[PDB]
């Protein structure tokens, strides 16, 4: 039972255990650094996602999403407004601009503040959910295009390929552009890649704690709650920190510096903002450990979130033994 507070645990892995991604992913949680969520991965001294990041300019931001944010005292909720293409060329320029820049402070603390303070003004413009990747096909480790976990049964199995979740996406982000709280699809891990730019900041609930997260959300958005059993899937809760502190919530916050990765862990519910004009690539992963969180993640009950996929591939499989027990428990 390591890592009894949950502490965001940093890794340091040398050149040879870069090499077997889901390796190393066993090897952090046999330190309990998933008990916090989130842990932070510096890549070894010569690694690299790809040569330079010279002509990204001309990379389609097809549906930039406007973040428009109602509410107050560090409770808001999210909506996105449709917007019209744009290259990331533009969009550098329009979020280094005065109106979007990222405005003058002494340190994380001020800027944190003027973030949870102001987050109704200025509606934050975010190149988010566009389907690609920057990493080199010449980069072997750690490649977010092909990690080959078990994941790749979901394509292998039944032919299902879901943008996103087993192909990566990439995130043009500037000031105040958020990521709203939730676990990953399905509960699945996510990994994050912040290939160039200003810092990220994430906030993580470790997975033994989100149900007091969910337990907060439910008293917080009182009509969200009578209509869905699993508001929490539709992502457009905002919650600050101070707000989590006030209410007893466990957590810890973490900034991601580009060139670093981020490891999120099933059920790790996490929210966070971007500091400046960034790019960040992301993608869902899964283990055997996974399994068990897949085939028991609570669903969206409204319809507004998707059930994203069948856990009957990865149970036929990977726990043959106990597939007519999951498929009796199923009805
Ligand atoms: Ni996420
Ligand atoms: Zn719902």
């Amino acid at each position: 039972a390591q890592n009894p507070n949950c502490n965001i645990m940093i890794f340091h892995p040398t050149k040879e255990e870069f090499n077997d991604f889901d390796k190393y992913i066993a090897y952090m949680e046999s330190r309990g650094a998933h008990r916090a969520g989130l842990a932070k991965i510096i890549p070894p001294k010569e690694w690299k996602a790809r040569e330079t990041y010279d002509n990204i300019s001309e990379i389609l931001i097809a549906t930039p999403l406007q973040q428009v944010a109602s509410g107050r005292a560090g409770v808001f909720t999210q909506y996105h407004k449709k917007k019209k293409a744009m290259t990331v060329g533009e969009y550098r320029h329009l979020a280094n601009s005065k109106k979007y820049q990222t405005p003058p402070h002494q340190n994380f603390e001020d800027l944190e503040r003027k973030y949870w303070k102001n987050r109704i003004y200025n509606s934050p413009i975010y190149g988010a959910d566009i389907s690609g990747s920057l990493f080199d096909e010449n980069t072997k480790q750690w490649n977010l295009g092909h990690l080959g976990t078990i994941q790749d049964l979901l394509e292998k199995e039944c032919g299902v390929v879901i943008e996103g979740v087993n192909t990566p996406y990439l995130y043009f982000g500037m000031w105040k552009t958020t990521f709203a709280w939730h676990t990953e699809d399905m509960d699945l891990y996510s990994i994050n890649y912040l290939h160039l730019g200003e810092p990220k900041t994430w906030y993580v609930v470790p997975p033994e704690h989100g149900q007091r997260l969910e337990r907060l959300a439910r008293e917080l958005f009182p009509g969200s709650s009578r209509g869905c059993g699993a508001f929490l899937r539709h992502k457009v809760a905002l919650i600050s920190p101070t707000v989590l502190k006030e209410n007893g919530i466990p957590f810890n916050r973490i900034t991601q510096e580009a060139g670093e990765f981020m490891v999120t862990f099933p059920y790790g519910y996490h929210a966070g903002f971007n500091h400046g004009f960034n790019c960040a690539e992301a993608i869902n992963f899964a283990t055997p450990r996974w399994i068990d969180y897949g085939k028991m993640a609570s669903q969206c009950s409204c319809g507004e979130a998707r059930v994203t996929f069948s856990m009957d591939a990865f149970v036929r499989i990977l726990q043959p033994e106990r597939y007519d027990l999951w498929k009796r428990g199923q009805d």
